[PDB]
């Protein structure tokens, strides 16, 4: 009884295929997959229960839904026929069910969960065809009873999505049923009756998740979402009394699978998905002496114990991206899916009478209600004497629930509003909104703020007043814009401040600006928003978050080709979260990209680097990380934020600990210098000064280096006449580079070195390192070249050498 592993492989999006990705992945049959390495073409062969290919032999249908051409194109139906029909073959039969999604960021473990428009997923349909199922086959006197639940796990905490009550501090608390495993106490557990009633509810859960992403920055790709379905089958009038069947199906999509400091990255983020990566591995390698699974090493590997090598049937869903670039990430998950491929679950059918359920529980009951009498009169550990209280009050809910009757318990859960969404939805028809733009694409156009017919103001501050829009959460101050709706036929958005950093279209804003139909507004963080006047022109709902972010970066670099605005797109909206959580963490530290040209380098062609300045405002100090580190640092940084947020005692930490603190000794590139080596192509001996240019490109010093020809022996060579460089091939010539002095280093600066790599020497050259701000390094190397090679005279003759500074600020 093992797992049921199935891959699967999302298209080219729109932007991969303009970007001129090759495909590295192949499903020969409907079992095996293929990755094949771009610049290698060596093949890595893997099998799964299902190889399901979604990248080729598909077409859009005018209703949306991508159906299959030809006989391999995997779609949403065919999924369903070979998993939900296997979970709900578990729920009817009485096994606890597990499906889940590993894979990348972008990879489709949300689109294959619960789908997206049209294309609707494992969620939606197994939902519907459990209650479909439930109408239609069950004859005989039985009642039926489907609870709904949705839990998010961010930072090791637990967060009820079907909650509006204010969550605890630390989360929910997880406990460990003596007899059937992990669980979350108190989480909200509704009774659904129709389809439409459990659809409204996941529908209210995706908004608190929605909520979560863009005001405190809960980001989906670094949380996991789990949705819980129990289906109760209730027989009465047997040879027994009367009995239940029971099956909890979880459905978990799981965060994305994708130095010089180790605590200032991620440890709490990244832990549910590191001990899952244990525990697999753990599970895998028992195959001949017993070894230790880590399953409370995180709240998901505890809370997925049974599906994890327990009680319950497990289904598993990798999805993988079809790209170059992706390769590693990819090969990553595969291997992953691999490893859990060996897994033996051992399911049990759940029936249980319903006296001896009713009895067992109300003894469990006695034993908590005597465990507080202990406590009164004796050791009254009131730490403890609160956690009993808390599993007696559990205890005691589970069993009023159990005496009532389903009718009473949907009624009571319906006595508990909907309204709401209905007169949102109708006021969206007559009200100027700006609606939601995630980078969660499942989260767009979930969460909208109406704009009132008169002059408001958008802030954090808990209304208390008139005129009033709230946006509360990262970035947005107590008086963030200034609104101004003329009977919802001209609105103008102004700032309240000169130094608040907000966009429309891309554009930044300075004063005050009309908005218009589809306008992109940016505010701070991550409320980005569109605008729509349902008056006036033609409303828009089809803008993802990619476009504009897009524009946005496209405006950047305009400011400051693809393959660079694709990556802006990557690292700006971080860098706006990293300045809004510093400052927001007491962190007086700012972020700006810096980006480093081919020219910059002395080239032509090529990639640009992009670059995080670190400006340490205390303390005064300048730094500048590349983008890899910067992505690093600010998982730790994400981490702190949710650390704050969440009201722990432990969020303002010490130096070595903080994402937002850089040692000041810490090197740092500083300077920029391009020699040219045109003096060595003609074999003549000068020394001059080159520009030192810092990052802004602004020349700031001059850095004398000395070249020379010399022979082989050392010597200086032939005094001869090179008229054209090609005169040098075929010769043993070697060229010796004196780096001599550099004046103009900032002020600053009280250690310094340069850095440099010579044609074809695989050894990173790096000078001495030289106390005041105009060093004399009295560096000194010769480069030997058996034949002087036509690529080494082009080298000599046409580029030059890139020397760069490397400096400290404060003492040691
Ligand atoms: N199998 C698939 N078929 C078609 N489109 C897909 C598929 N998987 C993913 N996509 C597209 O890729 C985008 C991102 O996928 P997503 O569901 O967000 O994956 P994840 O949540 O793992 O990042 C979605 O907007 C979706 O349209
Ligand atoms: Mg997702």
């Amino acid at each position: 009884d093992s797992i049921i592993v199935a891959v699967r492989v999302r298209p080219f999006n729109d932007r991969e295929k303009t970007r001129n990705c090759k495909l590295v992945i192949e499903m020969p049959d409907e079992e095996t997959t293929v990755i094949r390495d771009p610049k290698t073409n060596d093949e890595k062969r893997f099998t799964y229960d299902h190889s399901y290919w979604s990248h080729d032999g598909f077409s859009e249908k005018k209703n949306g839904y991508l159906e299959p051409t030809d006989p391999h194109y995997a779609d949403q139906r065919r999924v369903f026929e070979d998993l939900g029909r296997g979970v709900l073959a578990n729920a009817w039969a009485g096994y606890n069910c597990s499906l889940f999604a590993y894979g990348q960021t972008g990879s489709g473990k949300s689109y294959s969960i619960v789908g997206f428009k049209n294309n609707k997923g494992i969620v939606p349909i197994v939902c519907e065809e459990l209650f479909k199922q439930i109408a239609d086959n069950k004859k005989k006197n039985m009642q039926f009873e489907v609870f709904v639940s949705m839990m998010e796990i961010y930072c090791e905490k637990v967060r009820d999505l079907l909650s509006s009550t204010p969550p605890p501090k630390g989360g929910l608390k997880v406990r460990e049923h003596p007899k059937n495993g992990f669980y979350v106490e108190n989480l909200t557990t509704v009774p659904v009756n129709s389809f439409k009633e459990i659809e409204a509810k996941i529908e209210e859960g995706t908004k608190s998740r929605t909520i979560a992403a863009t005001q405190m920055n809960a980001t989906s790709s670094r949380a996991h979402t789990i949705v819980k379905i129990t289906f109760n089958q209730k027989s009465s009038k047997q040879a027994g009394g009367t009995s239940m069947k029971k099956s909890e199906i979880n459905l978990v999509d799981l965060a994305g699978s994708e130095e010089g400091d180790r605590l200032k990255e991620g440890i709490v983020i990244n832990q549910s998905l590191t001990t899952l990566g244990r525990v697999i591995k753990a599970l895998h390698d028992s195959q001949g002496k017993k070894t230790q699974i880590p399953y409370r090493d995180s709240v998901l590997t505890c809370l997925l114990k049974n599906a994890l090598g327990g009680n319950s049937k497990t289904i598993m869903i990798a999805a993988i991206s079809p790209a170059d670039i992706n390769f590693e990430e990819t090969l990553s998950t595969l291997r992953f899916a691999d490893r859990a491929k060996s897994i033996k679950t051992n399911a049990v059918v759940n029936e249980n009478q319903t006296e001896r359920a009713l009895r067992e529980l109300r003894e469990e009951n006695l034993r908590l209600q005597s465990q507080i009498q202990g406590g009164t009169a004796g050791d009254a550990s009131n730490e403890e004497i609160e956690k009993l209280r808390r599993q007696l009050a559990e205890n005691q809910k589970e069993m009023e629930e159990m005496e009532k009757s389903w009718q009473q318990k949907i009624a009571e859960e319906a006595a508990k509003g909907a309204s709401e969404k209905v007169e949102m939805e109708a006021k969206k028809k007559k009200m100027c909104h700006l609606w939601n733009l995630n980078e969660d694409p499942a989260l767009t156009n979930v969460i909208v703020h109406f704009i009132p017919v008169g002059e408001s103001v958008v802030g954090n501050k808990p209304t208390s007043s008139g005129n009033f829009i709230q946006m509360s959460g990262l970035s947005i101050l107590p008086q963030h814009v200034t609104l101004k709706n003329d009977g919802n036929n001209q609105i103008h958005l102004s700032p309240c401040s000169e130094d608040l950093d907000i966009f429309i279209n891309g554009k930044p804003v300075h004063g005050e600006t009309q908005l218009q139909q589809n306008d992109r507004v940016f505010f701070g963080g991550n409320h980005l928003y569109v605008f729509n006047n349902p008056t006036k022109k033609g409303i828009r709902t089809d803008i993802t978050y990619e476009n504009a972010q897009a524009e946005i970066a496209q405006n950047h670099a305009a400011a400051l080709d693809l393959i660079l605005e694709e990556e802006l797109m990557s690292t700006l909206p971080l860098v706006q979260r990293a300045n809004a959580m510093a400052t927001e963490l007491g962190r007086n530290v700012k972020f700006e990209i810096v980006l480093v040209s081919p020219e910059m380098r002395g080239l032509t062609s090529g990639l640009t680097e992009i670059w995080v300045k670190v400006h340490n405002i205390s303390e005064d100090t300048y730094f500048l990380w590349e983008k890899s580190r910067f992505m690093n640092r600010y998982y730790g940084m994400q981490e702190m934020y949710e650390a704050k947020q969440d009201g722990s005692e432990d969020w303002n930490m010490p130096k070595e600990r903080d994402p937002f603190y850089e040692p000041p000794d810490s090197p740092v590139f500083i300077a920029s210098s391009v020699v040219f080596l045109q003096s060595l192509a003609y074999l003549i001996d000068v020394e001059e000064q080159f520009p030192i240019v810092d990052l802004s490109g602004q020349e700031i010093g001059l850095l004398t280096v000395g070249l020379s020809p010399c022979s082989t022996t050392g010597k200086e060579l032939r005094g001869e006449y090179v008229e054209d460089p090609d005169q040098l091939i075929g010769k043993n010539i070697a060229f010796k580079v004196k780096v001599i002095s550099a004046v103009g280093l900032p002020r600053r600066i009280l250690k310094s070195n340069c850095k440099y790599r010579f044609f074809g020497s695989k050894k990173m050259t790096t000078t001495a390192t030289v106390s005041g701000n105009t060093p004399a390094y009295g560096h000194e190397e010769t480069f030997q070249f058996k034949p002087v090679t036509k690529e080494v005279a082009d080298y000599l003759a046409n580029s030059n050498l890139y020397i760069t500074f490397w400096g400290t600020q404060r003492p040691r």
